[PDB]
C-alpha cells in the first residue's frame, strides 16, 4: 500500500498488469477515460482487485492510471486486437438495424470457439459490455462446463445481460437458466453434454418469444478449449443447434480452415489472434479456479457477500439421484455423496424430466450422518427449493 505505480497511456494502448501472490492492487483513473474489459472506469474510483488477478485497462482515447500496492507484473502495452473486437460488435449491431427494418426481430448470434488461454471469456465479456453500452440486452451464453463465469462448474449457463459487468466481480447473476452437466469435462458423456445445450437452445428460443429485446439483443456464446478430435463435431452441433450467424475463431489455424469447409455458407466465419496479454494456465490453476467459483456461488464476494445457511436434512423428505448414458438413476444416500454438490431440480418428481430440467440451484454436502438419516447441506437459501436433488461429480471442500 506504500507502493505506488504511475502510468501514463497514450491512445489505443493498455495497462495489463497482474496483483502479487498475497497482495490486492488497488486501481484508479486518475485522469482520461479508460475501460477494463468492455466496462468503463469512472474517473478517481478506486478499484481493489485481489491476489493473483490478471487485468488489462484499455483507454480509447488517453489515460493515466495509478496502482497502489505489491504487483508481480506491471506494463504498458501499445499494440492490441481491440479495434477488432470493437469491429465485431459494429458488425453485429448493423445486422440487428438491418433485422429491425421488418416490423419480431432475431438478433445476430455469435458462436466463440478455440483452444484453452486464448482470451476467449475475455472476449465474450467486452463483446457483452458493448453490447449494453450500445443500449441492446444480449443473452451470454456459456457452454464451458470446466470454466463457468455464471454458474458453479459442470454447468451449461445463459443470463440476460441489462448492465455492463462489474469491474471486480463480472456480470450479475440475475435469474441464470441452469442445466447441471455434473462433470468438469464434456468428455465424461458428450451426447448428455449435446442434449443439454440443445435443451438450452430450445429454452432460449421459446424465451425470446416472450421479450423483444432478448430476442433482438442476439447471443453471445462460449463454447470450452476442446477442439481436438470429438471437441470439433461438438462445435459443429453447437454451430447448428443454436443457429448461429457468425463463429470468431480465436488463434487457432486449423480450426478455421476446418469450419470454413464444413459451416453453412450463410454463416460468417472470423479469425482473430489472442491478446499478447492473455497466458497459459497450468492445470492446477483451473482447479484452484473451480473451487473458488464454487465459493463465489455460496458467500458471493467481497463487494457483494452473500450468507448462505448451513441446515440439517432427512432423506426422507429428499429424493438423491444421479444421471448415467441418459438414463436416471436413484441414488441411496451413502457416506460418497460427502462433499459432493447437488443440484435442486425443477422437476417435482424423479423421471424423465429431470435429464432436460433446468435447476433452481445448487447445495453442497457438507455432512452426511447415516445413523441419524440426515445430512448437513450449505444452501444460498432458507428451506430447500426442490425435493429432487441431482448428483454433480464436483467436489468443494470449504
Ligand atoms: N489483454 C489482457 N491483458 C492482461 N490479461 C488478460 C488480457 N486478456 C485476458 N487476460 C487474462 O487472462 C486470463 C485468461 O483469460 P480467459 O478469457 O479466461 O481465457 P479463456 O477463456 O480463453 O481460457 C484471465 O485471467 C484474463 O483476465
Ligand atoms: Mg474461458
Amino acid at each position: 500500500e506504500e507502493n505506488v505505480q504511475e502510468f501514463v497511456l497514450k491512445e489505443d494502448c493498455e495497462l495489463r498488469f497482474a496483483a502479487g501472490d498475497d497482495s490486492d492492487v488497488c486501481l484508479e483513473l486518475v485522469k482520461g477515460y479508460a475501460e477494463i474489459f468492455g466496462t468503463e472506469l469512472l474517473l478517481n474510483k478506486k478499484y481493489t482487485f485481489p491476489a493473483k488477478s490478471r487485468v488489462a485497462a484499455f483507454t480509447w482515447k488517453g489515460a493515466t492510471i495509478e496502482l497502489v500496492g505489491t504487483t508481480e507484473s506491471a506494463y504498458v502495452a501499445e499494440s492490441t486486437p481491440m479495434v477488432i473486437y470493437l469491429n465485431i460488435h459494429a458488425a453485429m449491431e448493423e445486422v440487428r438495424k438491418k433485422r429491425e427494418e421488418q416490423a419480431k426481430a432475431k438478433g445476430p448470434r455469435l458462436l466463440l470457439v478455440g483452444p484453452t488461454d486464448v482470451g476467449k471469456t475475455t472476449v465474450s465479456r467486452i463483446l457483452c459490455n458493448y453490447s449494453v453500452r450500445q443500449g441492446r440486452t444480449p443473452i451470454f451464453v456459456e457452454l464451458d462446463v470446466g470454466q463457468n463465469s455464471v454458474s458453479v462448474p459442470g454447468t451449461v449457463a445463459a443470463v440476460l445481460v441489462q448492465k455492463t459487468a462489474d469491474v471486480i466481480d463480472g456480470f450479475e447473476r440475475n435469474q441464470p437458466i441452469v442445466f447441471n452437466f455434473g462433470h468438469t469435462s464434456p468428455s465424461a458423456n458428450l451426447s448428455l453434454y449435446e442434449a443439454l445445450f440443445k435443451e438450452m437452445a430450445t429454452t432460449l428460443n421459446a424465451q425470446i418469444q416472450e421479450n423483444d429485446e432478448a430476442k433482438i439483443g442476439g447471443m453471445i456464446i462460449n463454447t470450452c478449449g476442446w477442439v481436438d478430435g470429438e471437441g470439433y463435431k461438438c462445435i459443429v452441433k453447437a454451430a447448428s443447434a443454436f443457429e448461429v450467424d457468425v463463429v470468431i475463431v480465436l488463434d487457432h489455424e486449423r480450426l478455421y480452415s476446418d469450419l470454413s469447409k464444413e459451416l453453412p455458407e450463410f454463416v460468417r466465419l472470423t479469425h482473430v489472434p489472442k491478446s499478447g496479454g492473455v497466458e497459459q494456465r497450468t492445470g492446477q490453476i483451473r482447479s484452484k479456479m473451480r473451487g473458488e467459483n464454487v465459493h463465489r456461488y455460496f458467500y458471493g464476494t467481497r463487494a457483494n457477500n452473500l450468507y448462505p445457511f448451513t441446515f440439517d436434512v432427512s432423506f426422507d423428505d429428499v429424493t438423491l439421484c444421479k444421471i448415467g448414458e441418459t438414463k436416471l438413476v436413484i441414488m441411496e444416500p451413502s457416506a460418497d455423496i460427502k462433499h459432493h454438490l447437488f443440484a435442486f431440480s425443477r422437476s417435482t418428481k424423479a423421471d424423465e424430466n429431470v435429464l432436460k430440467s433446468p435447476v433452481f440451484g445448487f447445495c453442497l454436502v457438507t455432512e452426511v450422518d447415516l445413523e441419524k438419516r440426515t445430512m448437513s447441506i450449505l444452501c444460498p437459501q432458507r428451506t430447500i427449493p426442490s425435493k429432487v436433488l441431482v448428483f454433480s461429480d464436483i467436489t468443494h471442500l470449504d
